[PDB]
């Protein structure tokens, strides 16, 4: 609906902005004056007509306004631009309020023979501070306020609201009584200093206004001087209800700051994590260096707000992965680790990352100990250490960006025989070994390329040479299986099947447990066109198997003579 | 008064949650529409009651199973990929499943790209997109109430067929492909059934048949694959994983493609207590191979006096 | 502090402030003026600017005061439309002031201290005892124990684990090094064993007088007295139970039947105090399987300390 | 309800059936968790499982509110390495009461 008509527009639109805060900063005056014209006016003077004409003018275009903005819809969470729920939405909600606040009520008490009871109806202008309210809301919104300091801006703002309304009530119950028992009033017997309040309407409307905002403003505190106070029993009863109000609003405003202060900063629970350590520093007289370097983790937990993924959790997993995906994939890309890895495989990597710093100095795993993690290395460096002569420096090559570890223990089921120490602050990135397992099972073919990338790795880098060769052990482990399926697929009929193995790299000559490659198997089925894709892969067609039997010997057996000519051939 | 503030307010509460990824999003430089798209899904949490689920934690997850069922269970059973198919089967999609809520315009698949979530669609409208040639949506169809999209990305295992992406505030709930699979792989005959649900949408879609799947068929050999797995354990030697093979229900008699059971590979290997292990089960003690051996064959061929002696007992 | 400077110095302004605009009005109008017209007792302050400075500013600094709390004598007050807007202002600034304060010094009292951290301890314990229904002989070794884990503050080491295990190891290669160095169990090794040992060492403070180790158990941990002095015991099977020696600092008991597979050597009974460091005999075991050669080395040093008394002997 | 052990994880509490009705189950192919033992009071599991050095051979559910002593793997382990007879006679009790039920024979 936002083309389908064009009257209508936005409701955070930028010219109904701009029209938005001209509309509150004229309720916050239609809302503070109303109680004045109330109390202090019996009768607006024929001086400030043309302001009242123009403050309902200004609220009669409102009420225009609010009949061509769209609004966000609370159920579909869309924008609703259609005009006809437009208008139901705002007669249903606040228009005949707005509407009646909207009519001239002072001509209307001047023409009707001063009832004085119409006018009572210009409280309905106060209706108006919900523009104010609804801003406040808008305020409390945005990020950039605090929620308790937006909070305990708007006690205050309804201090100011129940101060002035408090002011004017108590001025007009000084006027309900007739001006020759005027000495019954709180005001009329008033005497501060050497001036007598004596005929209070005919003091300026500031001097009166004044006098009864005074009274209210120290009765909100309850300092409560006597100089001003209540006479009448209206009076009285008045007081004691604004009293009694005002003791429960301060009492929440009191509440509001004292929670601003005990939420606190961050900073102040950083400062004591470090003033009972700097106790501890004290009473163990510690040196000097390693306090600096306590500092320096405190520091760091104080800095360091990675556990916002904690909150990332709500967010669905597609925008989660999407986000690992633009912070991850680049540093997954350069492990060598991965190289010759499908993508997905991956993304699917990238997934399920999790962020890790540490200090120079520090050490997140240990020889000897199963480790159930992968650390990846993108930012700093690192220093495994394998004790092999008592921890005599018998470090591990600088674990560099781009790189990872702890990839051998999951690999090999090893006990991660190296203790990696920090030695500059790294961005490391950690992997479940159930979760590294189970996408490893989904991506086989990945995890022998990745194996065939370690084989290379170390090699070179002889300081994981001694696990390369256990892996070269789990190598033969993975070639089994995978040598058994492929000797399976040519048995059991999946040429296709097969092809997508080999495809992938599945060497033919694979012999099984055995030592009956897929050609034997083949030859037996019968299977032409899998025994010719077979013996043009390579397989042996001489090579018997642990029992005697070679090719040949399967092809005859089988007599299969389509086989059996083709293997003589 | 002051404690009942300190307590807790859900918009302060949602508040600090969003400052706190801002934290992250700015230190991190996170796409404008991306930074968008988390302040947006968190305004949605501060309505989509995001704590009752972070509170379930306490709640056991039997307990998490049972309310599961109570609410999942009815809308996806009115969903049609699963009419007819094993109550056991939708029970374990029901407890799995994860709440997910979508403000309007959220792209949440696209179309030929990794789907490793299947969406049911319970409240909410969506879109169908396919890319055009200069790279436009084409509007495939309007994803209704009580649908389920990713279905063919998944069991067809090829790139998403379309774009959805959500005109109104929807609740899908969310399922992983990993395990959804590794459950297709238990649930045979859901397994056979969806892909029934799924032929129908075969014989009305050409994208879907062009790639099937031939998983059911493999099952019917699974057994004999297992198997197989099972004999390669045996000659292995390791125990634990051994039976854990066994445990799946691999009755060491059930052989390999070959007709090979463990009992031949225990005598081949010298593996006399595997044999004494393979005697407790009783394998089957003349079980021949394809070659027609039984186990004493092999026990003498390896000369292993323990197995000899085991199965002359 | 620093809210109650700023409340001390807003005072002594507002006064200041309220006496200046008692002065703008000429002196023919001091009577409308809040200090002119200001009769207390029998002393009228008709010729206000006339009277002794520190008696104008006593006054005008009372009435900053008593505002400031708000208690509102009413003896001295606003007249003046001047010190009626002026004495607004303050007071909402002030009350705002005052809420700061109640706020702040609230804060301080809800983040506690060990005193009340401590006594919730202590009450769930005795809560505990209660509810077991122990007795009281067991509920005042606990209690005591606690309340010197308090008095120790080693229950404020806790912390430290929160700082990281190299930083702790050097704490305690700083602190705890000393003592172990000086233990001959660990006599003639390598720098980085006792380095180790000391990484997993425990600060265990105990009642002067008590009992923490007995004859004919497993032993779990190893305690190396630093600080007080403790004694061995050897209850003879007739009922008699016989001290052996004293195990005082820089001695270690337990070590005896960790090092071997035998069961604890001699009771332990403390005397005089017991800041004991521990050592899990199951940690003790991984860094001697470790094989440094430190372990076949300290099975020379007990060979040539296995004199040190008859039991041992 | 709770799942306090699994078939095939290692577990390394040895807990003692002591105020309550268990439901120690025992996955079969059809996916039902068959009950290898509803462990009542003074009853005990998990000593299968560390004596013999091997993952638990049961996943182990609730039936009702059930308490439990732990006792760890290492622990134990250790004070059998010094107690060894008296396992021995753990052993034979082993055998002797799981005749009694066929599961858990």
């Amino acid at each position: 609906g936002h083309n389908d008509y064009k009257y209508i527009i936005h409701p955070k639109n930028r010219w109904y902005k701009a029209w938005e805060m001209f509309i509150l900063v004229w309720a916050i005056y239609s809302s503070l004056f109303t109680p004045m014209e109330f109390g202090f006016f019996r009768g607006l003077p024929e001086r400030l007509f043309v302001l009242d004409i123009v403050g309902q003018i200004a609220f009669l275009v409102d009420i225009v306004l609010q009949f061509f903005v769209a609004y966000r819809d609370t159920q579909t969470y869309r924008t609703v631009y259609k005009p006809t729920r437009i208008a139901f939405r705002y007669l249903k909600s606040h228009f005949l309020m707005d509407f009646i606040g909207c009519f001239p009520w002072d001509l209307i008490y001047k023409a009707s023979g001063k009832h004085e009871l119409v006018r009572y109806l210009l409280w309905i202008r106060l209706f108006r501070v919900r523009k104010v309210v609804e801003f406040f809301q808008r305020l409390e919104k945005d990020t950039r306020i605090n929620y308790l300091f937006t909070r305990i801006l708007k006690l205050l703002f309804v201090e100011v609201y129940c101060t002035h309304t408090a002011a004017c009530i108590f001025y007009y119950l000084a006027t309900t009584l007739p001006p020759e028992n005027e000495g019954y009033t709180w005001i009329g017997s008033l005497k501060l200093g050497d001036y007598s309040y004596e005929n209070f309407r005919e003091i300026d409307l500031w001097k009166r206004y004044t006098t009864a905002l005074y009274f209210a403003i120290v009765t909100m505190a309850t300092v409560g001087y006597g100089d001003i106070h209540a006479v009448n029993l209206r009076e009285m009863i008045f007081v004691m209800i604004y009293v009694s109000f005002d003791m429960v609003l301060g009492a929440y405003l009191i509440g509001n700051i004292t929670a601003l202060i005990v939420k606190g900063s961050n900073t102040e629970r950083f400062r004591d994590k470090m003033n009972d350590l700097i106790s501890f520093m004290n009473r163990k007289k510690l040196g000097r260096d390693l306090r600096s370097q306590i500092t320096g983790h405190v520091r760091l937990q104080y800095d360091s707000h990675y556990t916002d993924t904690v909150m990332l959790q709500d967010i669905p997993a597609s925008i989660r992965a999407k986000i690992a995906q633009l912070l991850y994939l680049p540093y997954i890309k350069k492990v060598p680790l991965f190289k010759g890895c499908s993508t997905e495989f991956i993304n699917q990597i990238v997934i399920r990352l999790h962020e890790e710093y540490f200090l120079p100095g520090e050490v997140i795993t240990e020889q000897g100990n199963v480790v159930d993690h992968l650390y990846f290395v993108c930012e700093g460096l690192l220093e495994a250490l394998v004790t092999k002569t008592d921890g005599s420096e018998e470090s591990v090559t600088l674990l560099g960006p781009h790189t990872s570890f702890g990839d051998i223990s999951i690999i090999c089921n090893i006990s991660q025989p190296f203790t990696v120490r920090v030695c500059e602050l790294c961005h490391l990135l950690r992997l479940d070994k159930q979760s590294f397992s189970n996408i490893l099972e989904i991506y086989f073919h990945d995890g022998r390329t990745i194996l065939n990338n370690i084989m290379e790795e170390k090699e070179s880098n002889d300081r994981i040479k001694k696990l390369e060769s256990d892996i070269v052990i789990h190598i033969g482990k993975q070639e089994a299986e995978l040598a058994l399926k492929v000797n399976s697929a040519a048995f059991q009929g999946d040429f296709y099947q097969l092809k997508s193995l080999i495809r992938s790299g599945a060497d033919p000559n694979k012999t099984d447990y055995d030592g009956r490659s897929p050609l034997h198997l083949a030859a037996c089925r019968g299977y032409e066109d899998i025994t010719l894709f077979l013996i043009q892969e390579g397989v042996d067609v001489n090579l018997k198997d642990k029992f005697g039997h070679t090719p040949l010997f399967e092809a005859v057996k089988a007599g299969q003579e389509g086989v059996i000519g083709l293997l003589v051939k």
